[PDB]
């Protein structure tokens, strides 16, 4: 089903890498240049030009050294909307997709490495023609340099009532008297009013997945079962509350349907918490202490606990925020707060769980609107002039080791009008 597309050098591209490349930035916002044919071979060949010389000057690259890369790949590529058959829409098994994602993000950090060593020009507090005659040639077409905001926070939990969680082994087990009556059938209970999204459509089934990989005490639960239409006992896991009947059994692979339900947080919950935060807030205004020590006492972030509440962009790095990398919630709260205020309390999605949670923030600094001034916004235009010689000169590099290494590419393959046409004589 494969067909081999280019060779630089000793290694290979196969289409199957093109496909796997393809559907992932097809998921991550491709905007076709063309024929992605004739860019994405392009693509993985221009990287594997920086892998062959990665490896040609030095070890100096760590080869991304795949554990490097693991806790990453499980920390984000496996963080997704979804799991399971959602990921394995496309072809190749769950195991297979695990290594082929950790060899490809190895390659694209050894790239970064690469690419880092490639440049000695960049370098701080120089001039670098103190910003090339402080923008050359200033164009007409200007920067804008958005809205930067700093915010700090502190979070608490509502804590999830016992009212609620008896609630749920409730309706649960209401579920289990109406389908062994025979007033309601479980399929559509479990369609109706199970949080399982996935199974709940497909009337709550779960297809014939074992192996263990099934939350453990849900499989310790399910092999145990032996009648057909057998109602089991509410059994906690992580995602939520479950009642499971056994459909058929393949060895040690399971079909099982479920419902699920999820303890909910009650508003009154919520309100309470908020008007404890509120009390907080306005002992802060009276400076009673501080909103660096309620933080560091009572906020429940545990990554910006410690250091005032403060949140840390993920895009920067940094402490700043450009109104649309924080968090919906947070940014409309910011949207219409001045400098130096505690806001009022308010109910927040905690972005990583997908749990409510309720929080005050303060406007620690928001430098406004703003265009480039030179003054001020000189280490963007320094940024701006560096990544763009920066690329240029890579290209340089690209041409000439598009001359000096082996190309294939087969003739099948080679129609396209590819940029940087250097890989033909």
């Amino acid at each position: 089903i494969d067909e081999v597309v280019w060779v630089i050098g000793d290694e290979a591209i196969l289409k199957s890498d093109v496909e796997e490349a393809r559907l992932a930035a097809l998921y991550e916002g491709r905007k076709f240049d063309g024929d992605p044919y004739c860019v994405i071979p392009e693509e993985l060949a221009v990287q594997k030009l920086y892998m062959h010389q990665a490896v040609l000057d030095s070890i100096e690259v760590p080869e991304a050294e795949v554990i490097q890369r693991v806790d990453y790949q499980i920390n984000n590529y496996i963080q997704a909307m979804g799991t399971r058959e959602k990921l394995e829409e496309y072809f190749n098994k769950t195991s297979t997709q695990i290594r082929e994602a950790m060899r490809e993000n190895a390659r694209d950090g050894l790239i970064v490495q690469r690419m880092q060593q490639k440049l000695v020009g960049d370098i701080k507090v120089t001039p670098a023609e103190v910003r090339r005659y402080f923008k050359e040639l200033p164009q007409d077409s200007i920067p804008y340099v958005p809205t930067q905001v700093e915010v700090q926070i502190i979070t608490q939990q509502p804590k999830i009532p016992v009212a609620e969680i008896e609630d749920v082994k409730r309706r649960l087990r209401e579920y289990t008297d109406r389908i062994n009556k025979g007033e309601s059938d479980f399929s559509t209970l479990a369609l109706l009013y199970s949080e399982d999204r996935g199974s709940a459509i497909k009337g709550g089934e779960t297809g014939f997945m074992g192996k263990g990989q099934m939350v453990p005490e849900y499989a310790n639960v399910a092999f145990n079962l032996q009648d057909t239409k057998k109602i089991s006992k509410i059994v906690e896991s992580e995602y939520g509350f479950h009642i499971i009947q056994l459909i058929e059994k393949r060895g040690d692979r399971i079909n099982t349907r479920h419902i699920l339900l999820k303890p909910k947080v009650s508003d009154k919950e919520l309100d309470e918490a908020n008007a404890r935060l509120d009390s907080i807030a306005n002992d802060i205004r009276s400076d009673k202490f501080t909103f660096d020590q309620a933080a560091s006492a009572l906020s429940q972030d545990k990554d910006t606990r410690n250091n005032h509440g403060l949140m840390q962009n993920p895009q920067n790095q940094t402490a700043k925020f450009e109104m649309q990398d924080l968090p919906q919630e947070i940014a409309k709260v910011v949207d219409k707060m001045n400098i130096g205020e505690i806001s009022k309390a308010f109910t927040m999605v905690n972005p990583k769980d997908g749990k409510e949670v309720c929080a005050i923030v303060k406007l620690k600094s928001r430098i406004n609107g703003h265009k480039a001034t030179i003054t001020d916004d000189y280490q963007n235009l320094k940024e701006i002039v560096l990544d763009k010689r920066r690329e240029e000169a890579l290209q340089k590099w690209i041409v000439e080791k598009q001359k000096h290494t082996y190309v294939r590419i087969n003739p099948a393959w080679q129609r396209c009008d590819f940029k940087y046409p250097g890989w033909i004589k």
